[PDB]
C-alpha cells in the first residue's frame, strides 16, 4: 500500500503522478531541487535526496515502502547503485527503468523486480501504427496473436458486422465499435459501422492484416 | 513499402528504426553521432551521418522523397524544434515527433507537426496500472469508462470454469482469450476450465472488472 | 500603462531605460543578480526571477501587465519558451528579440504579437551610411521612396534652396536645414545652406542619390 | 565601388555584409568560425577564415588594401579590442567598431575608432517609442527638439481632409506623405483624404505632434 | 605460459602486467589510452589501443583465445562493470576484476566475476600493522589468529642466541630466520647469534608474538 | 600514539579504519564534506580541511602527531604539497602514498620518512597468483627466498609431511598446514594433509615451484 | 601618502608586501578569498572586491588613493577595464601591470602613469647573468653605459686597485669591493681584492665585458 | 658561445630567449603550444614543439648537449617541477629555474635546482621604491645597507654644481654620473652643473641618500 518513486523523469513522473491520481501514497524523490518542488503538490511528500546515499535512504525510511520505483535514466551508475541499496535493504519489489540492453543485464544480476524498457517499447508501437495508419492501439496475446483498435474508412461507411462476415471471412471477432464517442460492447449482427469509427477486432495478426488490405 | 526518415537514433527512434526495418520498410537512419549511425547501420537500409538543423545537409539526404519523416530527437529540445520546422518548410507530409514535456508539445503543435508522442508518460500509466494493480499484465482503453485487460489468474481461481464464472452476468463482461502454457485459446467455450498462472483476457468497464478482481480474484 | 521588460540585455536595457526616462511603470526581470542591481535605479522595480519559470511567472504578477518585452539574446530556447508560457497566461501584447530567421518563426508560430531583429536592421541603416558617407540618417516610406538627412558640402556651401532646385532638377523637396544646431523647418526660398549642415530631402531614392551624385 | 573589410560576422555584422554587397560593393568577409564563412560565402564578394587577432593572417587578407574595415565582434570584446587595435597600428583610414557597452565605447575611442555603433541601444529607443505610443511606426530626428514621424491613422481620423486637420495652423506640423494600400503619395494637396489604417508622415516638434496624437487622434 | 588478457593500464594493472611478462608470459596489453599503450608496449607481448566497452573492438582483441582476462579499470567503475559483464558473455573462463568500493564488488560478484582484488584496502592493513608497530617489517597471516612476521631485531636483542630466547617455551612461537647484511639463514640453529638492524622471521599467535615484542624487544 | 590520516581515499580509508580498530587515535582529514560524514564514524575525530593550507594544518594542531599519513593519490601536487608542509612542522614521521616513480622521487627529495605504492605492490602480489594458481600469499625474505601459502591438490590429499620429504627433495621446510580452518603449527612427521587445505613451506622459490612442478 | 593595490599575485603581492614594510598605508584588494586572507596580516587592510564593478570600487573610496596599483596579470580584459574606472575617478597615479605588447599599448591609451613589465624586464636581467656568469647585478645609465657588480675569479685574487690599472687600462673606475660581507666604498688604491668578493665596476659596457675578457 | 636550452616560452622565459639569441648565443626554444614556436621562431636558432614532462621527447631534444637548461614554466607547477626533475636525472650541469611562490621554491631546492628566480617578486621590489619615493629611477643593491640610486633632479637642485652639494662631506656619499638631454657624463668634476629632470648617480648608504633627498631635493 506504500509506494515510493526515485528519479522524477519523464518516466517516473508520469508514474508518481498517476499512482498519485489513484489515491495511493507515493513519495516522490528527486536530487534536483526544482523537480522536488514541481512535483510537490503531485506526490503525498516531495523529499530532496541522493538516492546513491545509504543514510539519506534510511532517513527516507525507504525500507517501509512495499513498492520502490528507480526511474533514473541518463547516469546509468547512479540508477544501478540505487537499486543495489534497496535489494540490501530488503525491499520487495523494486521497478527499475533501463536505458539499454546491458543496463537491463546488471539490474537483472543484483536482483531487479521489475525491468522496464519505456522508449523501447512505445517504439514498437508507434512503428506499427506508421506502418499501418489504421491502426490506433493494440495489445499483444502472444507472438501471433492481437486484439486491434481500428479507424473505420470510407469503405466500411455503413456496413453491418455480418455484412462484414470476418467470423468466415478473416475467422476474426468484432469486440467494440466507437462512434462520436458512443462505445458499443459485443455488438449484435444488426449494428452498422460508420467512417471514422473505432473498431475493434480480434484474431490472427496476418488475418487481421488481410483484413485490412482487402476489406478495408 | 512507404519512404521513412528517422532522425535521432535514441532508445525510442532506435526502437521505431529495428522494428520498421524489421516489417521491410524502407528507412534511413539519420543522426549527429557517428558511433550511432554505425551501430544502427545493420538495422537501417541506409545509415547517413547528418545534422538535422543544418539545411543543406538535410536536402543532401532527400528528405523531400520521404512521406514520413520522424524526429526522435529528446534531450536536445532546440535540435528537435529546429528540425521539425526545417521539415514542415520543406512541405513534408506526415513529421512525426517525440516530445520531452508539456511546452514542447505545444510549440511542435503550433509549428504543425502531425503526430507527437510521448512515450515516457504514456507508459507511466500503463506501468502504474500494473503497480497499484499487480493481476494485470497489459491493457488496451477503448474509451476513458471501457477496456480491455489482461488479467494473471490466482490461486483463487483454479478450475474454475467460465459458465461457473458468469462474468457476462454477473459483472456485465466477456472473457474472450486463456492463454494456457503458452498454448492460446480464442473465444473460450463456456466449459473451458481456467488454472492459476495463466492469461485471462477480460472485457468491459473499468469498475465492473476491478470488482471482478475484488470478489472473484 | 503597465510596462515589462523581461532579459535585461543590451536591447532590453535599452528599452527599460529609455521607457522609464518616459514616466511608465516598467519592471525589470533578469537571472542575473548583478544585472537587476544595475538596472535597480533605472527601473521601476527590479526583480531576480527565472522568467521559463512560470511559477515565479505568476509571483510577477506577469499577467497585470499589457506589455511585456522578451529580450532573451543568447539563450533560445528561454526566449522561445517565455514568449509561449506569456501567451498561455494570456498576456495582450508581447514584444520579443529574435536571433535568426528561425528563431523569428517559431515565435510566429506561437503568437508573438511583434518581433524585432534590432542587429539585423541596423545593419542595413549603416550600410547604407558607409556606402554613401552623406547620409546620417534615414526613414523608408516604401521600397522606393525615403527621406534623407544629408551632411552638406563644400559644393553647397553659401548656396540657395531656389539655387538648389530639387523640385524641378531632381524632383525632390527640402524639408529642412540644420545650422550649427540651429534648425529651419519647412524653410523658404531665401534660405541659404553652409558646409557641414544637416540638410533633409525627400522623394525617390534615385533621384535623392542622383542629386548626391551630380549636386553634392 | 570601394573596398570594404567585414571582420565578425554576428547578427550585425551580417547584415551589413548581405547589405552592402547587395548595393554592388566589393566586400570580403571575415571570421574565426569556418561554418560562418560558408554561411555568407554567397553573400560576400570573397569570403576567408580568419583570426583576426593574428597580425600575420591580418596581413594575409590584405587588409591595408581596404579604405573601411568594419569590426563586428561583439561579444568577445578582448578580441573586438584587439583588432581594432591591429588596425588602427596598420594606419586603416576608416574603421568602424561594433560596441557592447559604454565602457568598450570608451576604449574604442580612446584607440582611435574612427566609427562606434551601439545597434541595441539605439533600437531599443526606437521600439521603446512605439510601446508607449503604439500609433507611431517610424521616425527620425532631426534634433532633440524637432522629428519627423510616421502616423498609423485611426477611426477617428478616417475620411478628413488635409484642409480639415490644419495641422500647419492648429500643430504648427506639416503632412509630407499618405500611404494608401500600398500606393504612395508625395506632398499631398489640402483636398487629399486619410482612411484608417493608412501611413501617415507627419513633420515638426515632437511635443506638437504628440498634442495632435491626443486631440486628433 | 597461459594466455592473459590485461585490460586497464594503471598503477595496478601496469605492475600486473610488467611483473606477469618478466616471468616470461603472454601478456596482452590493452588500454583506452593511447599514450598508455606507447608507455607499456616495452612490457607487454602485445599492446593495443582499445575501448574495452566496444564489443566489436573486444572480437577485434580476439578476447576469447585469453583463459585470463584482467580487468584493471578503476576511476571509471561504469567502465569496469560493462568491460566484465562483456567478458562474462563472452564465456571467458577467469575474470580478475579491480574494485573501488564496497558496492563495486558486490557488483561484480552478482554478474560473475571470478576474482575480485581490492589493492588499496588490503595494502592499508599491512601498513597499518607497520603504523601501530615499527617493529614488523613485513607479515603473513595464516589465519584470524595466527600470522609469521618479519621483526626488525633492536639494541635489546643484540647479540642474543636463540637459546636464550627460548621463544619456543617462553612465548610458543619459533624463529624461521634471520638475514644480516642481506645474508640470509634458514632454520636458524640455537647457537645462532641475533644484532641489531637484522630481520627476524618469527611464527606463532599474534598475542604471543606482540607480548614477545613487549617483553624481548 | 597520536595518529593522523590525510585523504581519506581507497588507501587512506583503510589505514583510517584498521588503525582505529586496533584502538588509536586516528585524525582523519578530507577536503570532501562526504567523505569526512562517512569516516566520522571510523575515526576519533573528522574534520573538513583542505591539507595544502598551512594555517588549517595549524588549526588541526597536526603537530602533536607523531604520525601523519598522506593518503592523497590523484592531485599529485596536493600530496607533494602536504607532505611538504608538514616537513617544515617538523614532523617525526610522516608516511606518503605515490602515484609513480616520478611522484616518488620529489617525496624522497623533500624528506619523506616512507613512501609506499600500493597498487605497484598488490599488483606483484597478484601477478604470482596469476602464473600460479596454486600460490594463496607469501612474504619474500630476500630476491631469492620466499615462504609460500600453497593450496593442496588432490596429488596430496591424504599423504604425510615424511611422505613429502621436502627437506631433502626440495630443501625445504613444512611450516603449517590448514585443515577446514584448523590450523597446526610446526607438524608433526605423522600429520596427514588433505586436498584444499592450505600448506605453508619455506625455502629457495625455484626449490618450492619445482614441488609445485613434480609434487603438487 | 595613500597606496591602493588591486591584484594580489606575485607581481602585486610583492609590491603590497614591501610598501607595507616601509611603513606606508597599503590596500590591498583581491577578487579571491583566500588570497585576501594570506594579505590581510601584509596589508593595512584586506578588502575582497571584484575591480571591474564601479560600486565596489567607490565603495573602496579609492579615489581617495593617491596611487593605485593594478596587479592584475591573466585576465586582460579586467585590468584594463579596471584602469579606466580609475582613470574615470581621476586617480592622480595609476601603474598598471602588462601581459603583452599589446596590453601595454591599450593601457597607454587609456591614460595608465606607468605601464611595468616584470617578465620581460627581469629576463634581460637574468640572460645577462646566463651569458656571463661573473655579472651579478646591474644597472643602465644608458644602451652604452652600465655599472656592473663583478664575482671576483682566482685570477684577482690578492690583487690591488692600481694593479687593476682599470682607469687606464680599461677606461673604468672601480666603486665598491665587497668581502665575507664588509663592504668597501669609494676604494684606496692599496685595497686588496680576494676571490669570490664582490667588485663593482663603473664604465662603458665593452670596456667593462673586455675586462672580463682579459683580467678576469 | 655556450648551449643554451629554453623551456617554457612565457613573458619571461620568452624574454630570455629573445635577449640570449640577440647576443648571439645559442638557444634553443622549446614549448608545448605550437603557436609559441612560431612565435618565437623567429627569435631562437632552433624552435620545437616539445612536452618537457616526457622523457623520450627529451631526449629527442638532445638535452644532454646543453650547459645551460632554463625551466621557465610557471603556472603548471607540476610541469615546471617536473620538468628540472627529469634535467636533473639527466645530469645537467646548470639547471635555471622560475619559482611562482615559497613552496615551489623549496621543491626546486631540494631537487637539486641551481638557480631559482623570483622575476615579480624581485620586480615588486624595485618598483615599490620608485612608488614610495618618485625621485628614484634605478637602482642596485651592494648590501643590505649600502646601494647605489639614480635620482631625478628637482627644481630644487637646477643649476647647482657638485662642490655646492658636497655630499662626500654633507652625506658621505658620491655622485658617479649625469645624464643630461640624453648626454652621459662619467665622473663628473666638481665644476659640472645640474639642471632638473636630468639624471643623477649617487651612491652611498640608504639612510644618507634618503636624508640627501630630503634636504637637499
Ligand atoms: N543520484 C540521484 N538520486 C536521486 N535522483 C536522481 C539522481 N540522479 C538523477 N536523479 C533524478 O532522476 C530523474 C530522471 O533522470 P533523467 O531525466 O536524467 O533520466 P531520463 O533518461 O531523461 O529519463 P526519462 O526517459 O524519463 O526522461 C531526474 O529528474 C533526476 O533529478
Ligand atoms: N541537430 C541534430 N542533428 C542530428 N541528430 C541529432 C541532433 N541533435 C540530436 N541528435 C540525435 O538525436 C538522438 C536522440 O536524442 P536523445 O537520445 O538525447 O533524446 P532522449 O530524450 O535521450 O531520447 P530517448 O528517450 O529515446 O533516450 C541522439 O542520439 C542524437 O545523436
Ligand atoms: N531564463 C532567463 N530568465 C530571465 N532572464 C534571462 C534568462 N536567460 C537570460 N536572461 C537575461 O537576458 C538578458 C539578455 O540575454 P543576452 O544578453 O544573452 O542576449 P544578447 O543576444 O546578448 O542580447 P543583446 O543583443 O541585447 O546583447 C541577459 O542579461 C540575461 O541575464
Ligand atoms: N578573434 C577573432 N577573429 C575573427 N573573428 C572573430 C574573433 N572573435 C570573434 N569573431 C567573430 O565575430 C563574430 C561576431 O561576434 P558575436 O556574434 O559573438 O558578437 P555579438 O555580440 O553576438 O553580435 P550580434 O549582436 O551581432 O549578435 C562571431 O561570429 C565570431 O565568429
Ligand atoms: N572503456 C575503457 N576501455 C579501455 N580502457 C579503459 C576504459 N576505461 C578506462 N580504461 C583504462 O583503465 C585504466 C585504469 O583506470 P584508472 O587508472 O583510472 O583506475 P584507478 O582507480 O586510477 O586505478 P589505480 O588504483 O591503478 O590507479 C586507465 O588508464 C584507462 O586508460
Ligand atoms: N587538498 C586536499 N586536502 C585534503 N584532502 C584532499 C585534498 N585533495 C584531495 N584530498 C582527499 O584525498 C583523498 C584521496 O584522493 P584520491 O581518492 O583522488 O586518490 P586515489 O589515487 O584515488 O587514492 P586511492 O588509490 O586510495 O583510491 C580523497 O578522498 C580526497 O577527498
Ligand atoms: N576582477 C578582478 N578584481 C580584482 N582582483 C582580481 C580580478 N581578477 C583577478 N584578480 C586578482 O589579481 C591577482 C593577479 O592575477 P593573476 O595572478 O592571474 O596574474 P598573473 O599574470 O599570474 O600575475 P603575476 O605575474 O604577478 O603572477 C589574482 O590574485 C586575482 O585574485
Ligand atoms: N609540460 C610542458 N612541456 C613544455 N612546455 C610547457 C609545459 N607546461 C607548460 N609549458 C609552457 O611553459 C610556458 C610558460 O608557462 P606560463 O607562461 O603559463 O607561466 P607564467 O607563470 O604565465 O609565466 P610568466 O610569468 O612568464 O607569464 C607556457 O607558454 C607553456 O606553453
Ligand atoms: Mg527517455
Ligand atoms: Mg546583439
Ligand atoms: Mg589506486
Ligand atoms: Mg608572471
Amino acid at each position: 500500500k506504500q509506494f515510493a518513486v526515485i528519479g522524477l523523469g519523464a518516466f517516473g513522473g508520469s508514474i508518481c503522478k498517476e499512482l498519485h491520481r489513484m489515491g495511493h501514497e507515493v513519495l516522490a524523490v528527486d536530487i534536483n531541487e526544482e523537480k522536488v518542488n514541481a512535483y510537490a503538490s503531485y506526490a503525498t511528500h516531495a523529499v530532496i535526496a541522493n538516492a546513491t546515499e545509504e543514510n539519506e535512504l534510511l532517513s527516507l525510511g525507504i525500507r517501509n515502502f512495499e513498492y520502490v520505483i528507480v526511474a533514473i535514466g541518463a547516469n546509468i551508475q547512479a540508477s544501478t547503485l540505487t537499486t543495489l541499496l534497496l535489494k540490501e535493504l530488503d525491499i520487495p519489489n523494486i521497478w527499475v527503468k533501463a536505458q539499454n540492453y546491458y543496463h537491463h543485464k546488471v539490474l537483472e544480476k543484483i536482483g531487479a523486480d521489475r525491468i522496464i524498457h519505456p522508449e523501447k517499447d512505445m517504439g514498437v508501437k508507434i512503428a506499427q501504427s506508421l506502418s499501418d495508419e489504421n491502426v490506433l492501439n493494440y495489445i499483444d496475446l502472444s507472438d501471433e496473436y492481437s486484439i486491434v483498435e481500428l479507424l473505420a474508412t470510407r469503405k466500411l461507411d455503413s456496413k453491418s458486422i455480418i455484412d462484414l462476415n470476418v467470423r468466415a471471412k478473416y475467422g476474426c471477432t468484432i469486440l467494440a465499435i466507437k462512434h462520436h464517442g458512443d462505445i458499443c460492447l459485443s455488438p449484435a449482427p444488426e449494428d452498422i459501422i460508420r467512417e471514422q469509427d473505432c473498431l475493434v477486432i480480434m484474431g490472427h495478426k496476418k488475418d487481421i492484416k488481410r483484413f485490412e488490405n482487402e476489406g478495408m
